[PDB]
């Protein structure tokens, strides 16, 4: 079903240690289940606990990706819905760990890990920020190589041995019992315990080494299960059928079920892929014909259209060494990845990284460090990838490097930049690139003083996104252009505009939009010294952002509310507000949270209480000394009440 947990079926056969079982289900914290390939780990992760939700790691992993997709499932639960989620589509931090560790704190869902990942410090510290508090509901059991070093604290290390002689005896009479008891004896001189190798000699026949006995057993092996083992060897994720299907040109079932009897290939659901000790041993048989069947891969996710089918084309694009495939690769990024490049920047960079040569992957490296900050190795990008893009992208560098100089206070620059895609997006009719013109355009006018050009170049960028179909964008414009209006000192247009921008939010159920403009929608309403209106609409914006943790404007929030709720409201709410304005002015420091404190006092004094309990006036003008804008806030209280 769509939108699920990937929950693998356990093993047909198995005869589980009870002891490391008793172990795992009984243990505190994490438990680490550590051996070599094959070794029954990710089966024995099954035999624990079977709804427990599963997330097998590839290659490409960004930790951020992990925590959304974790954050997908604890949405799902219901209990880090409203939390965990919509703090992802905000922003990042290391407040990551507090709650997914209260995640599992409230949900109490045991998880299970399987395999090891690149990146693997960033992983690490998250979860020796979850063993130690030891949650007396959630449980978090991974399966690796090798001990991942987290301490003994809370953590309750299991090292598989395989399988003990009677056990594996018993394996052997549990598949074929009339098979004769003294030839088991045997196998244990050949497999010693080991559970994958042993099903490997059950549904085989025919002494040979540990190497040769894994190769003399691949010679077993039919026609198409060494194409398929050949070809499955060169994927890293596992694949649907049809994704197989598609990736032979023709039929993979009879060998896919017939590797499968003999443990080989092992699916997760739906998908399936190769042992990882299966994929060490064939990936080598064949290696000539990886372009033919990574580029058919690649045109079947990009069939899929979904941001992780997107990246998962991304790496094996690399892997075929076609720079024009890149190219076209990149148009469909600004398509569909333009919306989650600041979600997954990380992710994306190891993949860009990998061909820092291309001049095309230097555009989007360049992005990242827009949004890092770093403006000079990205105008430098910017500069060096120059001849080698097409008229297209020759747009699209010149609006970034007009963005680049944005922030360096370098508007003239920025407008040569800009002048030189005036006669790009004309002449090839682009929508998208027309799109990104007059979006840089806005930009580059707003940073002036002048917002009259803006309003006209955020109209006729509408048109463009009224044909693509994306709500994201439309929402995010229509918030915006409800803010030039109101400081042009209108104020119909502004109230208005992101009134049908919530009509949008509302419609296509985006919460953070919804209550971004529910700050848009109480500041205006304080403009026009409305108390209700605009002291309600901050009221659940301050409870969302309190929320989400965005305690920035959490603060914007309850300022403008504690002010025009005691104009014509009780003292009490907006008591409240100052209160907590204090309670996150003392953990972030906030400029405008310490100007809670002395709303406070205004309550104070409001409230028939003493200059002493006025005194919180100067508790934080003390604090607001060194902020001169301090003295601005001062002309909003006074005029009020
Ligand atoms: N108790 C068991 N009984 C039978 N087969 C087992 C048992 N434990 C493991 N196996 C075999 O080993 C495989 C799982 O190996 P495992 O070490 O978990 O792989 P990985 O962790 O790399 O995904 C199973 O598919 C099965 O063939």
């Amino acid at each position: 079903a769509p939108i699920e947990w990937e929950s693998s079926p356990r093993v047909e056969v198995f005869v589980g240690r009870k002891r490391e079982l008793s172990i795992i289900r009984n243990a505190k914290g994490v438990v680490v289940i550590y051996g070599i390939a094959g070794i029954g780990k990710t089966s024995l992760a099954a035999k624990a606990f079977p709804n427990a939700y599963w997330y097998n790691v590839t290659g490409l992993e960004d930790f951020k990706y992990f925590a959304w997709q974790l954050g997908l499932f604890l949405s799902s639960i219901g209990f880090e819905d409203l939390l965990e989620y919509l703090r992802g589509g905000g922003n990042n931090e290391n407040d990551i760990f507090k709650l997914i560790t209260e995640g599992i704190e409230k949900t109490g869902a045991i998880i299970i890990i399987d395999d090891f990942h690149k990146f693997q410090d960033e992983k690490v510290n998250y979860l020796l920020s979850y063993l130690a508090p030891r949650i007396k509901k959630g449980k978090v059991i991974i399966t690796t190589r090798i001990r991942p070093n987290l301490g003994n604290e809370g953590v309750t290390y299991v090292n598989l041995k395989g399988l003990n002689p009677e056990e594996a005896y018993s394996l052997a009479r549990e598949k074929e019992k009339s098979m004769t008891p003294e030839e088991f004896a045997k196998l244990y001189k050949l497999t010693f315990g080991h559970p994958l190798m042993l099903n490997l000699i059950l549904e085989s026949s025919e002494d040979t080494v540990f190497n040769f006995l894994f190769e003399e057993v691949y010679q077993m092996l039919n026609e198409e299960e060494k194409d398929l083992l050949s070809i499955l060897s060169l994927f890293d994720e596992p694949i649907e059928y049809e994704g197989i299907k598609f990736l032979y040109d023709r039929n993979p079932f009879v060998p896919l079920y017939s590797l499968m009897k003999k443990g080989l290939i092992e699916k997760k659901g739906e998908k399936y892929f190769v042992h990882d000790m299966v994929r060490e041993f064939v990936r080598e048989v064949s290696n000539q014909e990886e372009k033919e069947v990574y580029l058919r891969h690649v045109n079947f996710l990009l069939k899929s259209k979904t941001p992780i089918n997107f990246l998962r084309a991304f790496k094996y694009a690399i892997k075929v060494g076609s720079s024009e495939l890149i190219r076209n690769l990149v148009e469909l990024r600004v398509k569909e990845f333009y919306r989650i490049i600041v979600d997954f920047p990380r992710m994306y960079q190891r993949l860009l990284m990998e061909v820092e040569d291309n001049p095309y992957a230097k555009i989007e490296i360049a992005i990242i460090e827009v949004q890092r900050g770093l403006f000079e190795k990205a105008i430098k990008l910017l500069k060096e990838a120059e001849p080698y893009v097409d008229e297209f992208f020759k747009c699209e560098i010149y609006s970034w490097l007009a963005d680049a100089y944005m922030e360096l206070e370098n508007l003239e620059k920025a407008e040569r930049y800009l002048k030189k895609t005036k006669e790009i997006v004309e002449k090839i009719n682009d929508m998208y690139a027309w799109f990104s013109y007059y979006a840089e355009k806005t930009k580059y006018e707003y940073y002036k003083e002048n917002s009259r050009e803006a309003l006209k170049s955020a109209l006729k960028e509408l048109e463009i996104i009224r044909k693509i179909g994306d709500p994201e964008k439309e929402g995010l414009v229509l918030l915006h252009v409800g803010d030039i209006y109101l400081h042009m000192g209108n104020y119909e247009k502004g109230i208005s505009y992101y009134q049908e921008a919530l009509k949008m939010a509302k419609a296509y159920g985006i919460k953070f939009l919804e209550h971004i403009s529910y700050m848009e929608l109480a500041k205006g309403y304080y403009q026009l010294k409305l108390y209700e209106k605009a002291s309600e609409y901050s009221e659940k914006a301050a409870n969302y952002f309190l929320m989400i943790r965005n305690y920035r404007r959490a603060t914007d929030a309850m300022a403008y509310g504690s002010v025009s709720y005691i104009a014509t409201k009780n003292l009490e709410k907006a008591e409240k507000f100052a209160k907590e304005m204090i309670r996150i002015a003392q953990s972030t420091d906030y400029p405008l949270a310490w100007a809670g404190y002395i709303f406070l006092a205004a309550v104070d004094f409001l409230k028939g209480d003493d200059w002493r309990e006025d005194y919180n006036l100067g508790k934080a003008h003390l604090k607001e000394y060194p902020w001169l804008f301090e003295a601005v806030l001062d002309e909003l209280k006074k005029v009020f009440d």
